[PDB]
């Protein structure tokens, strides 16, 4: 559970399967209380019928995703309409897992060109995807296809990974008002990638203790 963390739901609307996201407001018994559902791509409010079988999903204090079934129970008004979402058990509250690749947070060379040749540095890497910081005045689109390489420090050999990949999403941190980038392997080696899943694990576990 948490407070004034992002609810994304997922309705059927008309027969075909619409996803808004809404703002955790309350829990209070069993009664979740949701407020402003927009869109998922549209800017704009949408409207949740009542007694809709709808699929929350939320992230917990846990950094963990969790996501359940569930129904709108009506609107409450006391200063704004929000959404009353039956709450379930504590069972039946799955928590699901939606990276193929283990993510780890790494400041590594990257090298991106598709007019010159951008050398930067990455903020976290995957096996199957790398995110980067962009400086300004880039240009790119979400969609391009970018070649990127990234040098692997795996100990003192330095493994230097040459990959393909598309651009995911750019935007901007609003704790450093610097572009950051993401980006998934179109086409990599089976043996750099190996390395760069093996890196991640290696690096991710080295600081439980
Ligand atoms: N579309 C898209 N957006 C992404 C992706 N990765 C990160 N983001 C965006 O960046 C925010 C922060 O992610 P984080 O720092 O990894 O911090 C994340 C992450 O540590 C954890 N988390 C959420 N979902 C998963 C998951 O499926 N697997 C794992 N391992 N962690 C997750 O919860 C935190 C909050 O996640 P959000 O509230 O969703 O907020 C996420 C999300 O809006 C991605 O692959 N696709
Ligand atoms: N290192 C890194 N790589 C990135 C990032 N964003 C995208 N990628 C790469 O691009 C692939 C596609 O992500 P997507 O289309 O957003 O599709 C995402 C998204 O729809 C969902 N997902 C995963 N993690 C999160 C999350 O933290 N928040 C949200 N909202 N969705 C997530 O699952 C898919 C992710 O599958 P993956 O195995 O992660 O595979 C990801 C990942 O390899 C990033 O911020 N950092």
């Amino acid at each position: 559970i948490e407070i004034g963390e992002n609810v994304l739901l997922e309705y059927i609307e008309e027969n075909e399967l619409k996803k808004a996201k809404s703002k955790a407001v309350s829990i209070e018994n069993n009664e979740l209380l949701i407020a402003y559902p927009v869109d998922v791509v549209t800017g704009r409010t949408v409207i949740l019928h009542n007694d809709m079988e709808v699929t929350v999903e939320f992230v917990g204090k846990d950094e963990v995703p969790y996501r359940f079934i569930s129904r709108i129970k009506g609107k409450v008004k006391d200063k704004l309409q929000m959404i009353c979402l039956e709450m379930p058990p504590r069972e039946k509250m799955k928590r699901i897992q939606r990276r193929q690749y283990v993510r780890t947070d790494a400041v590594l060379d990257v090298q991106i060109q598709p007019e010159e040749e951008i050398r930067t540095l990455s903020y976290n890497i995957s096996a199957g995807g790398i995110a980067v910081v962009l400086a300004d005045g880039l240009s790119f689109q979400s969609g391009e296809s970018l070649r990127l390489i990234i040098r692997l420090p795996e100990e003192e050999h330095t493994r230097q990974i040459e990959t393909e990949a598309v651009v995911r999403r750019i935007f901007n941190d609003p704790k450093s008002e610097k572009r950051k980038m993401t980006l998934e392997y179109s086409e990599i080696a089976a043996g750099d990638q190996q390395a760069l899943l093996q890196y991640c694990i290696r690096r991710q576990l080295n600081k439980r203790r």
